[PDB]
């Protein structure tokens, strides 16, 4: 249990954070404030060639590197901190689900299974409104089971979603998306094999682009 539990300080169940903000509910305000932020600038970027695993890290360092020493690195490998202790937590489950997200090497196979589905789509470009939005569920729900990374992954995974839509000509919105419906879709399509909340929810956001 160990390298699991060097991501939090010690006694606590807070996240070491670059703040040193011993206090869970104002490290989650703080980071909020700071991704919100980040978002706005990342929205910028031009679309990558390659919508990959690099590309997501890109955009979790981009958004959380204020936040936390191990922003862009999965949970997968071990990242000492500059306490000089050592984290890695390959294996999670939501508290009171049964399902886990990906676990250890599943992680990287998952990610790897996403790039070539994504290749072989030419990343969803020259598709409707309604084939877009089919295959971005199916594509942001591979990302939320692989949930590649210790935290940050529905604020990565929902940019990656973003900067998938500019460049395939669609625009993807979750402005009044709230944390209740999207845990809703997410849990539905992991923990009990229902896709169609994530189904609905992605013709509910995708839009042409103005
Ligand atoms: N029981 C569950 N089963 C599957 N997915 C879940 C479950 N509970 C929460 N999730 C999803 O897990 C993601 C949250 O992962 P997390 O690493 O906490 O990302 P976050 O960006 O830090 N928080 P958030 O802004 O709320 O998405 C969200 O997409 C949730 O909908």
């Amino acid at each position: 249990h160990h390298m699991e539990q060097n991501y939090l300080y010690k006694g606590t169940t807070t996240l070491k954070n670059k703040y040193g903000i011993k206090d869970p509910n104002k490290l989650y305000e703080r980071c909020n404030h700071d991704v919100v932020k980040e978002a706005v600038n990342f929205r910028h970027e031009p679309p990558p060639q390659n919508f990959d695993a690099a590309y997501l890290s890109l955009i979790h360092w981009s958004l959380f590197h204020k936040t936390f020493e191990w922003a862009g690195h999965t949970r997968d490998t071990s990242f000492t901190f500059e306490d000089g202790t050592t984290a890695r937590m390959p294996a999670m489950r939501p508290k009171g689900y049964e399902a886990p997200f990906a676990i250890g090497p599943q992680i990287k196979k998952e990610l790897k299974q996403l790039e070539k589905t994504l290749n072989q789509k030419n990343n969803l470009k020259g598709l409707s409104h309604q084939e877009f939005a089919e295959n971005a569920a199916d594509v942001f729900m591979a990302l939320e089971h692989a949930h590649p990374f210790r935290k940050g992954n529905g604020r990565a995974n929902r940019m990656f979603m973003e900067k998938l839509g500019q460049a395939a000509g669609h625009t993807v919105d979750f402005s009044f998306i709230t944390k209740g419906r999207m845990t809703t879709a997410c849990i539905e399509a992991m923990q009990y094999g229902n896709s169609q909340p994530m189904k609905d929810l992605f013709e509910d956001i995708t839009h042409p682009q103005k």
